[PDB]
């Protein structure tokens, strides 16, 4: 009559949660080579990358940086919200203005900028040139590292030491060979392109298409940028947060919350997506059960984003008492999300690439890195070095009230660059396709596991 | 044919025990701010505390000072029995004088089984306690069940009757049936606990909770969990689990307004401090014969209502009694992996 | 429709097998005061011990000193045979000439297999030998069922015949249909055993005490307990799976009684001290080639019953033969963390 | 109706892996003397070898000498493919010109899969190689399977093919239709392997040996555990799961016949020693980027057999064949406790 | 002809410097008890302290709270000058309205060199400080000399002017030519010092006050001895070594009464908390880039004093005076060997 652990309710220990330790992928019949494996996955239901690996949308771990060599890289970072609006609008601006490509729009400064603010703006767009136009978008100069390479007084303003109109441009719809050869004949490395009036619209230079060279493996939009995402919370501050990001070009926008089962979350998200979902794609915020995915789903998100306190020493679990081991909790949002054709995303749990290929399995299609970007060189912070080793070193927008620094009363280790990491995680990923007989992502989701005992842990 | 576990009767092996770490939280629909929470909840059958924490009737926890403290931070405290009967009187008025109906602090005290613990509760009535805790290792006994009776007969009217220590769903029904007000939960509910080791005898607190519940809850007897914790998040589990208060003992033993002197000692800081541990199946019956200072109690109260307070919140319980409906997820060996 | 752990056969892997930190007694109704509650059982059919404890028959723990010292606790001891057979009658001689109905110490004395030990028998049986121990590594041999079927028929009128260490169901059978009056439990029962390690081969003790007790207690033939242990709650956990004896081993080794003489060595004190270990599948035969002081044999024992005696009033057992029939609950490994 | 460990598959999670640690040999009713146990067994079906044990085709462990004294311990050793063709030939003939039907020592050599594979293993062939091992990290390819059809084709009515490393049911079916004379059985065997921690990929080794032998069992076709062996109690354990031969890998890296030379460095004695590592899937493609002395091998395959032969006393199996039959205990995470 | 440990230059090394772990002090004739023992000494020409211990003027030891226990303690305190002059003036302001000739408590704070400097001492002045200690790493520099000379020609009559820290007798000299009332020693005094490590530059302390009272004894200028100090036995060997008082610094930096606020983590109590810090050659300009708890600082002090006073009764010194003339015997390096 009672329940084995006790009580009369069947349901009050509701499931058994396995982990990642708890499973190993079982080998299948494979004809698949590793190297020959496709990666490709939905990171949503409109965007798909090259590598199924985003970065968290955390403070110590994805800026504006850690988003552009991320997109280089294949998969995407989300930007996190734990600054400005008018901050994370930059960062936002920084990352499609890295690889503009097409219209490649230029940089403008006005003719009563400074050189301080040249400089600025350079050291954020990785540049070396800007015209100058005036209050009517016409063309009045342009500044160069030549123009400006020696110059003692930085209060110098751009009309004062500018390359004084006219220049040498082209016009709107100006042939490729053509603007080579102005170019060649003309020596000049930046050449503006004008409309039929004398405002500028471009400027030509054959290094976006250098830069593609340079990442083939680049994700992007059609417009040639750099795909970014950024994290939004709830409230009228987070729509605010919201339209500035669409604003300045964002491609997703995630409701990232601590618990997404939450009348507050469900309601942005389907505002989002209402407003803004022909432009953007809205995820939404964590969620650790199939109910919870159902009801984002239900609310018109784009992707579900899956985990709440999955570390094994969790500060949710250990404060609060609360989690879901994570290989369980995303078979029940997949249960939940596929028939829809939503997208899942892991976030959280994560110590070896063999775990990003057990929660590809699992039924997930993109797995977001969190604490294995948090030290390595692209994320943000400033490199010291304390005894022998190396270290990274550096609220009103917290305003998550389940979030873990609600319950925490309180260096970030060196962890090298971040094409190191990512090329272990996909040489890992790449293994599993192959002893999986997987030839890409959707044939992994179905791959079969074995649950592990205590004694295949110890060592 | 055969049990699995060997032998032939299935019941050899009642139940497959689950502890605190056994079990974790499953995050559900909320509308529920960890601020705007209620944590209110029944100590007994007329008590109401407003935040759902006891201080253990330990000589290391729970004195005057203890008492005051707790009961003026929305919970109460209980006084340990170490010491003679006006002593424990003067103490039951040390606090009192210091809310009940009157405006006067709430307060438990503590007593054993016998004539000199039926002189010792009368004197206790006397001095003005609240709620008198009949204490003991093993209160499946029918001399516990008889002085629970006798004290509900006696002074029932003004005073409430906890039953003591019980781990099954049979003895807490018994506890019940002999008319206590509430029912205190826990043998052996440590992993390394004296009664496991030396005894052999425990019980997981998790199922242990489930059990009693299942016998208490019908008749509206709350529970008090009491042992096993070591986090909040056990406060958590214990009060989900169907628990109405939880009971700090170590927790506390340390800490400012507990018993003893602070002193200095290499480099660290500690609290230095027989015919009144008439208690047989006690831990000190087991063992063949200096705790840290913890700071102050309010630091520890908050972190414990804090966690309680997240928990209520990701599991979308706006009251106590919204989250002893939660549901549990059971983690394997795995998930303690550090 | 294949077995989940693999194959097609469900009895290749026969059972989940249980140890004693699998298990805790669980709290029952109990007016058992620790200090009345009876602790005699019986060693073989014939033979009641006042202390149900028996020190093993090692090199390193029992000889005539450590059996005196046994006997006069209230449990007994049986000597070791690695010794030549004129010493083991003297030690015999000793022990006896220091209770039976004549008023004389009882002993043990354990044999192994073959003609020497018919004759090694057949001496200790004129030395006025109590119980003889057919001591195997593994009793489920036809020599071993011979051996103790020819001892029954040639002295079974005047001692008692145990047979040696079994593990499972059909080996404490047979050796009951050998006629055997005590059946010793145990094969590999320690975690990091000699025999699990070298051998691959082992049995845990509490699934091997149910599947022993299922097969003996029909007949009345007790049930020792050899093996495994490491604290008093384990002697409790033995007798409850069904043991009606525990024979201590390891935990004696070091004593003031047992054997060897007390050396003091880097500041610590330490105990310092074949063509008669014939027996193969011994622990002896699997290793490719100090035993520290432990105290007065006293001590041991008053701990190990005060734990006894504390789980029996914890179980409600006034008597042995009622907590043999306690209940446990399996706890799980989180339930092992510290 | 959903499964308890998520989802609506209930074939997501397909089995439940036992490693060697999770289970344990039982005793049984037993006339075997551990001397006079036969501990011969086939390597494949054509081949018997007195002791089985097999040493491991890697770089580390297996050449000329290695090859030499295992077949004179009554093994075999397979030659690693990790060097030109013509040295490997070279080993062969060493071995070959210092048993078969002809008086020379046996052998075996491991290949690959592709055209250079198949002229090694013409090569091979014609030196005298007695074994070729279709060795791969994972077996269960198109490409494996049509190595081993052709070798079986070409030479198979002089040399005998054993296919790649296995670790299901449906895989070792594949390689047994496919004609191979033997099967190779472990994918990532080890708890903290390479291929676990990289890859994610794995499978308990005695699952993985249960499934294999439920494959190729009804065939006749010996199956080989290769990997996750830490004591000789594992060879027990793997033989008893079903396995005909085990294969020795890091237990033989340092022993005196592997190869490397001999240093001493910081008080310690070491050993001190790519365009062949063809294979993908395998640890040296999935890591970043001095194996200490282990003395003789016959210490090692001596202690090795003991641990065997003891075990094949216990459970009474006087053939290896015998010994595929004995039971398993599946004992709990508390018997892993130390 | 040359030197003995290189060079032609004798006076390269000038001295062999005696630290306090090098020495101790000789027992001689002794009609001293420690309870009647005189600890009373002079820390300026004009002020006499009870006890010879002063607080070092650092932003982790002294502010209002420590100076005024410090002056009750029968000590003095020197306030730090790491905040602005208005704050300093408010703690001097604190110190004193809370013994001089007035009745109100002593008081000392720290000034640096410079225009600010003075202005700094006119306000503390201003605001009734009794004691200005121009501080500085090394105060052999022209600019601390002018300093203390324009200080002792300004405000000389009314408040007595304290040289910084010096290591040499030409140093003290220099200063007590200045017109300094007395004379702070110490420069690097610690063995791990930061100042040794980083610029290679200290000097043993015995040595360093021993040529500073040869420079200032003559004179009457008192020498406080300033670092290096570990025990309770150091103070006495300073003042022995004719040092008139004793600066305490990090021995009072984690004690209730320095400044900071107590904060509890990880289990262990701590205290929690530039353009001020403008004096070159201090060890914050070196280094690159949470203190413990200590108790009361009564402890502190009561432990300094017994051992002072034993120390007196060891060497028969009624006064400070009679201890200055004891003798001390060096010690080798097996003396410190634990
Ligand atoms: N103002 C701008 N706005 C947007 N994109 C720009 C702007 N200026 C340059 N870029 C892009 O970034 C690239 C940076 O090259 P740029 O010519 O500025 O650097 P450089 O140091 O002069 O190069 P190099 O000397 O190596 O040819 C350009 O080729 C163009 O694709
Ligand atoms: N389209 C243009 N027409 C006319 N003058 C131009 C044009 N672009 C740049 N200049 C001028 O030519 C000079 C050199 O500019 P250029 O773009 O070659 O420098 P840069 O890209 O900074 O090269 P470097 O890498 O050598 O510093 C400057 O005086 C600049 O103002
Ligand atoms: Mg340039
Ligand atoms: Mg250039």
């Amino acid at each position: 009559v009672p329940v084995p652990t006790g009580g009369d309710d069947p349901t009050k220990v509701a499931m058994l949660g396995l982990t990642f330790d708890d499973v190993l992928l079982l080998p299948a019949a494979s004809d698949v080579v590793p190297a020959t494996a496709d990666t490709s996955s939905q990171l949503t239901k409109r965007i798909r990358l090259r590598v199924p690996l985003v970065s968290s949308a955390m403070d110590t771990v994805t800026e504006s940086r850690m988003a552009i060599a991320m997109a280089r890289a294949g998969g995407m970072g989300v930007l996190h919200r734990n600054l400005p609006v008018a901050e994370q609008a930059g960062q936002v601006e920084t990352v499609k203005r890295s690889e503009a490509g097409m219209v490649t729009d230029p940089v403008t400064c006005s003719p009563d900028n400074t050189l301080a603010e040249v400089d600025a703006m350079c050291a954020r767009f990785r540049i070396s040139g800007l015209p100058v136009v005036d209050d009517t978008g016409e063309l009045v100069g342009i500044i160069t590292n030549r123009d400006m390479r020696f110059e003692v007084d930085q209060s110098k303003p751009v009309s004062e030491v500018m390359t004084k109109a006219p220049l040498i441009t082209a016009k709107e719809g100006v042939s490729a060979e053509a603007a080579l050869g102005l170019l060649r004949r003309h020596k000049i490395e930046k050449l503006p392109i004008v409309d039929g009036h004398g405002k500028l619209t471009g400027l030509i230079t054959v290094k976006d298409f250098v830069k593609t060279e340079q990442f083939p493996l680049s994700t992007k939009d059609s417009d040639g940028r750099l795909l970014v995402g950024a994290a939004v919370g709830v409230g009228d501050d987070a729509w605010t947060r919201a339209m500035t990001l669409v604003d300045a070009g964002v491609d997703v926008l995630i409701v990232d919350t601590a618990h997404a089962h939450n009348r507050g979350v469900l309601d942005m998200v389907s505002r989002l997506k209402q407003a803004v979902g022909e432009r953007v794609d809205v995820v939404g915020g964590n969620v650790a059960t199939r109910a919870a995915a159902a009801a984002l789903v239900e609310a018109g998100a784009d992707a579900v984003k899956v985990g709440v306190g999955p570390g094994s020493i969790c500060t949710t679990r250990v404060v609060a008492g609360v989690g879901a081991p994570q290989i369980t909790a995303i078979l029940e949002a997949v249960a939940a999300c596929k028939p829809y054709g939503v997208p899942v995303i892991a976030d959280g749990g994560l110590q070896y690439s063999g775990d990003i290929a057990k929660a590809l399995a699992a039924g997930a299609s993109t797995a977001m890195l969190g604490s294995l970007l948090a030290g390595t060189a692209e994320s943000p912070g400033e490199l010291i070095f304390v005894n022998g080793k190396q270290f990274k070193s550096y609220r009103y927008f917290q305003d998550d009230v389940l979030s873990e620094d609600k319950l925490v009363p309180e260096r970030v280790p060196f962890r090298g660059p971040l094409g190191t990491v990512i090329h272990q995680l996909t040489g890992g990923l790449r293994a599993a396709m192959g002893y999986t007989g997987s030839a890409t992502i959707e044939q992994l989701q179905q791959a079969q596991f074995v649950q592990i005992t205590a004694a295949g842990l110890k060592e």
